[PDB]
């Protein structure tokens, strides 16, 4: 009932009591344990399944309920009149509107909640654009480019989400079809390899197969590929002014730069649903800053992404005849050398994957002191490189799901109704 | 019901029918996942729990169910009156020996099951050696030197076990209060620093209690202390000749040999019971050989150990000013390429994490295959090091527990009655 997480390298334990707030499920039973599945159903948000009148309030209800007691006014007359008037909405309309106040709430707290995030100490902060009167696809890419604008700030970055309005029926989606705001175009080749990023192959394709004229580059900067009311999707070109790039180069090695690597600043996943008491935003493309690993690591290194581990490890002119000689462990530390002092020197906002688990272990003892426990993910908030030297490796965490919420959906492509 | 497993890098997806079959429980439930919790209760085996007639048939009958698939033989003659004999054995002593046969089956599966073990595609080949007559603690002595020196095989390490008598009325256990076999000493200074191994302090006070005079460097083999038949524990020194070590060089920093470190060839683990068809082995120290990060990144650099990073990164002369110059991991790494470079060169066995964690890729996809799964804790299978540019890292994992199986047990100290 009450729970124990132990640090073992500094002993601290922590008592856990906020996870029998726990209103979603896990995937894991008492007799097979998920944590490493990147998916379970549960996870996701299938779009047939619409809210019904039932389902609603008693959702509706437990989100009032955690509102009014942080602003303290838990069981007063505001309180009692508020959970009446959605009441009555929902019996009449068989949905209802979140007061900004509560919207921005919900914002916070789906993040807040995001258990697999590393980021979240910084939670509270969170700029909340209310997108909810947009109508079309035209209108969405103008939200984006002010979200984009302001988040990226000069490089001086701030977290963002911008809310496109709820689902309704589930026929008048809004999505983004992109997964990331800014991300590098992937295509093939007659030579059989892969040109830009792999990982968005498809997604490039099905924007060239909507008219996408395609420079064809290693970093061709993908367009917007908008949905409003479940109609048809637009392409759109994010103005290159408000994209901020910065060209990777290393503090040490001068012949780095002549690989030509640059990335993005804006991570900005957009793919998303948030969920707020039982409410589903389809469309929350949000953003803040990278840790330098999920470059540098990831999108650099990864086997299925841009692969330059040989690479880098030939110019470095390290013995690459046997595993055990370490050169592809050798090349991954410079590699995220290189990225964290290319942002620096641009003064682009990024933090090192040792300050971010630093500050999410202080993040933590805060949450148990304050709230009563932090549901953590281990799986993802060890990073993935050095993982034993990183704080959080040594830290127990328990995992479970609070609402608002973040949840996974379906690529939109395999949905849609043309 | 069947259950997917995917490996995101090659799309490649494998079939679980396996954990349909499991007995014990996870820590897990439809509301919390505990998998990130290092001892969770089920993991482990207190020894004041000692099971009951009532109990242990179903677990000797399901076990020996088992044994005599795996040797095709189900529903034999020789299955139905061994079962018979388990069952006459048990309401008449209410306990039963097992046969050679399933003392080595029952061994190699608690392996082939040890759902946090990257090591698992050796399984089979494991020697057993069967302590099960040894009744004082010299005789402990002498079996667990002949497993050292076997194991060691100068250098060319081989996996075994010895197994010492099982569990009875709980007040009779072996057990082997060491963790590893083989362990540096740790000190405690009045001015708060640790000399030696900061893992074993507590151990080396209660040796140091014991008796043992300690030389009080900086890597002492710490002696063997050994309790049979629930009696007392007593104190051994393991011959030097018998322990091999390898002085820790780097190929292309000279001044690293002038850290003045090295390290133990065999890890052998003494500290957890085995559990085979309900039965309790609470000593069964087994041994393999090392993965290079399992030195090269805990046992020397973990905070909470020898810490050698601040004095590696200083002999680089790297920028320790900030962390974000990366000046842990650029000293990780090279520590790591000293340590499988020592071992190497003087031809004591050893694998890097790269090569351990494909190996063990083929491992679970043959092991789905043939088994129908391989359960597997993806929190300890992925490397402290360098995990994504590792292939388990992105491969999805089941986790349950089967037996036979190797527990958790408390340490003898805190539950021993002392007789004097
Ligand atoms: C401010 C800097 C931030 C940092 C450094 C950061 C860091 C991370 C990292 C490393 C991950 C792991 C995912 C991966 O490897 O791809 C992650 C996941 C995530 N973060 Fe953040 N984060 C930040 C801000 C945000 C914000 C603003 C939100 C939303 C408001 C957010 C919500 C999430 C969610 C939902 C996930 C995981 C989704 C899932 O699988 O369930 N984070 N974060
Ligand atoms: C062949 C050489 C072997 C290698 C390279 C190897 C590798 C490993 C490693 C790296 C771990 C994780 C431990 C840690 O990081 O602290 C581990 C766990 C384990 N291995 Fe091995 N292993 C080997 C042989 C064996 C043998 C012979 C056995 C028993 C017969 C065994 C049983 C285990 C068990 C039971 C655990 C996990 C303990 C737990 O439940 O928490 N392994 N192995
Ligand atoms: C706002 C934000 C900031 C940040 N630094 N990093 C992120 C990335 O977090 C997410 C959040 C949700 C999904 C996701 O992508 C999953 C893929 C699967 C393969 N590896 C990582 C990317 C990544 C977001
Ligand atoms: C036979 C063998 C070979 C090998 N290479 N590695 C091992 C390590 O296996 C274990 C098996 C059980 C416990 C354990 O360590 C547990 C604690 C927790 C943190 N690490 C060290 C002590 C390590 C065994
Ligand atoms: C199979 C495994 O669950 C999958 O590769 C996960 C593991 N941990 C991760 N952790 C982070 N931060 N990001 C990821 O994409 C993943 N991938
Ligand atoms: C809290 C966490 O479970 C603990 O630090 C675990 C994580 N993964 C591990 N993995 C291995 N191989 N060895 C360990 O000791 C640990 N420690
Ligand atoms: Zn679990």
């Amino acid at each position: 009932r009450f729970l124990k997480v132990k640090n073992w390298e500094t002993d601290v334990v922590l008592t856990d009591t906020l996870h029998l707030k726990s209103t979603l499920e896990t995937g894991c039973t008492e007799h097979i344990c998920m944590g490493s599945i990147m998916l379970p159903s549960q996870h996701t948000r299938k779009p047939e399944d619409v809210r019904t009148k039932d389902q609603l309030f008693p959702l509706a209800k437990e989100f009032l309920d955690q509102y009014y007691s942080s602003i303290k006014r838990f069981g007063s007359k505001a309180h009692m009149d508020r959970l009446e008037e959605v009441n009555k909405e929902i019996e009449s309309t068989s949905t209802y509107q979140l007061k900004d106040t509560e919207l921005i709430y919900g914002a916070k707290h789906a993040w807040r909640n995001a258990s697999r995030c590393v980021g979240r100490i910084q939670w509270s902060k969170l700029q909340v654009f209310d997108a909810r009167d947009c109508t079309t696809a035209h209108g969405m890419f103008n939200y984006i480019c002010n979200h984009v604008k302001y988040a990226t700030n000069k490089g001086n970055l701030r977290s963002a989400i911008t809310i496109f309005p709820q689902r309704t029926d589930g026929k008048h989606d809004f999505r983004v079809w992109n997964s990331q705001l800014i991300r590098y175009a992937g295509y093939k080749q007659p030579d059989g390899s892969t040109l830009g990023d792999p990982a968005n192959v498809q997604f490039t394709e099905i924007c060239i197969q909507q008219g996408w004229k395609a420079p064809r580059g290693r970093f061709d900067v993908l367009p917007l590929l908008l949905q409003a009311n479940g109609n048809d999707p637009e392409l759109f070109q994010i103005p290159p002014e408000l994209v901020l790039e910065v060209p990777i180069r290393h503090p040490k090695f001068d012949w780095f730069k002549d690989l030509g690597l640059k990335w993005y600043g804006l991570p900005a996943v957009s793919n998303m649903l948030l969920e707020i008491g039982g409410l589903e935003f389809s469309a929350c493309p949000f953003s803040g800053w990278y840790m330098g690993t999920e470059i540098g690591v990831r999108d650099y290194c990864d086997n299925s992404r841009y692969n330059i581990l040989e690479e880098v490890a030939k110019k470095m002119d390290l013995d690459m005849r046997k595993t055990s000689s370490l050169w592809k462990d050798q090349a991954l530390v410079e590699i995220n050398i290189a990225v964290l002092y290319s942002f620096q020197s641009d003064k682009v906002t990024i933090v090192d994957h040792h300050s971010a688990t630093e500050s999410f272990i202080k993040h933590m003892e805060n949450e148990y002191r304050c709230r009563g426990g932090c549901p953590a993910d281990w799986v993802w908030i060890v990073p993935p490189m050095s993982g034993s030297i990183t704080p959080v490796f040594h830290q127990e965490m328990l995992n479970y799901r609070l609402t608002p919420s973040f949840e996974y959906q379906p690529d939109p492509w395999n949905t849609h109704v043309w």
